[PDB]
């Protein structure tokens, strides 16, 4: 058992474990999104790359939470990981809408844990989220919003042409 | 009071202060244009960058006028700065039309001050405008005209697609 | 309209627009202070430089707020900018007193927005101010206080001599 | 005789010769000022250097006028050079006042030649003065005005101390 734990509530400890699960679920969703866009009948390499990168980012977020759990003397507990919500993800527009919904759900979980930390007077937890998660999440959601607007502008007419152009001229590939 | 002032009319001194106001107003207009194109629901980064760069250029023009005012022994006087004429700027085409109108108004103010300087036999003022402002303004207006033509060619059909292509393939981003 | 806005109150959105106005007003005040010290009948280059640098810093603060407004899905709205409170700024001592008063007013606006963000449970806003504004402001006010003390020590007797020495041996020039 | 002269009036030709005389007279005045401040009983090295540099600058201005006279097919004619107006130049304040008076007289001669060139429709002459003389003269007069203000601030009380400090901390030495 821990000899280090101080000012670290059981409520926070549990919520951190739940948030690890949510990040790993998000990572898995992005893995599925990435490989869908690598299908020969979809074949949008830049979109594939975008989602593969996000799978890595979310895995890293979970690892940072687990590191923090140990630094505070909490105990990591892992649960089953639910499969992603879809097996096929539609168009780039459909996929980017699904990604924004996912990110808003993660952001809300961050905000809820921040509020719990505030209520429990756990400034280390609050700072940790502020420093490593909240701004990263706002920046990502802004980037996704920008992408959504551009995809919408392009597929309004000539959907196929528009989807190709976005992948070629906006996304990294 | 000044021990240096020579051949520097009160009329020119006042007109220079007015021109500083007009440049700072233009800078502010460009700031608003730049941030409008950074909105998540507009999201045209190259257009944002173009107008942000012009905000800087116009601020620098005002600073050069203020430096000159002091070099001649005139006295800088600042007035309120009017907010820009719009809060939302429409499409890239709408924005570039508004920018050309603005630039023509600045160019006319330059020409009017040049004529005043000529009438007052103030060759330093005339040279100063020739050397630092008049050609810069002609070059800018030509660039904006070129852009306008290209945007017009593109949005004639497929307005969304055209606006994206211009931002991606003409503007710096 | 925004597809990204989350946990971002209308009250905060408005207060951020007001704070942009206050920063741009401060920038304008510093521009006037800088050019006053460049007058041939004032001629304190280090003092000019000090205030010109602050005009840039305050403009950059406003730009960071506007960037943040867009990242959160708020809408930038610009108002008229009031001219500075004086047309002539007196001695270096008078100017540095006026600057401290200005900075304390900006600091109070930061603190008030922080308190609003706390009350609205907007940790991203609170963190943003903590990370980019509050410490910068404390450091600046301390520097100005240090300067004020040194100027006071010097102009107690031999005001002209003291003002020259401060400009030459403390300020950057 | 010239095979090249075109659009170059006898009036301009003569006035250019007179202006060469005035520049060489100014150069000679600065030579005397420079060596006065090198006296063992004056001994202000930075002031000496300042005026020696101006003697060179004025000689170079005369050489540029003579080059231009030949480029236009006019004929250089030299007259006697009057000695400087004083044999001893007083304090740094006295000397810098005398220098500003001299420079204003040169500036007025430039402006008068510009007006003659305008009246004679000689744009090459007008451009030549604009490009090589008028702005240089405005910048110099501003620098001298700045110096005068600083010297005045310093010698108001403790004249000896003030004169030393100006030489040590403003002038190049
Ligand atoms: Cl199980
Ligand atoms: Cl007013
Ligand atoms: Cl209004
Ligand atoms: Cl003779």
């Amino acid at each position: 058992s821990s000899q280090i734990r101080q000012n670290y509530s059981t409520e926070v400890e549990a919520a951190v474990n739940r948030l690890v699960n949510l990040y790993l679920r998000a990572s898995y969703t992005y893995l599925s999104l990435g490989f869908y866009f690598d299908r020969d009948d979809v074949a949008l390499e830049g979109v594939c790359h975008f989602f593969r990168e996000l799978a890595e980012e979310k895995r890293e977020g979970a690892e940072r939470l687990l590191k923090m759990q140990n630094q505070r003397g909490g105990r990591a507990l892992f649960q089953d990981l639910q499969k992603p919500s879809q097996d096929e993800w539609g168009t780039t527009l459909d996929a980017m809408k699904a990604a924004i919904v996912l990110e808003k759900s993660l952001n809300q979980a961050l905000l809820d844990l921040h509020a719990l930390g505030s209520a429990q007077a756990d400034p280390h937890l609050c700072d940790f989220l502020e420093s490593h998660f909240l701004d990263e999440e706002v920046k990502l959601i802004k980037k996704m919003g920008d992408h959504l607007t551009n995809i919408q502008r392009l597929v309004g007419s000539q959907a196929g042409l528009g989807e190709y152009l976005f992948e070629r001229l906006t996304l990294k590939h």
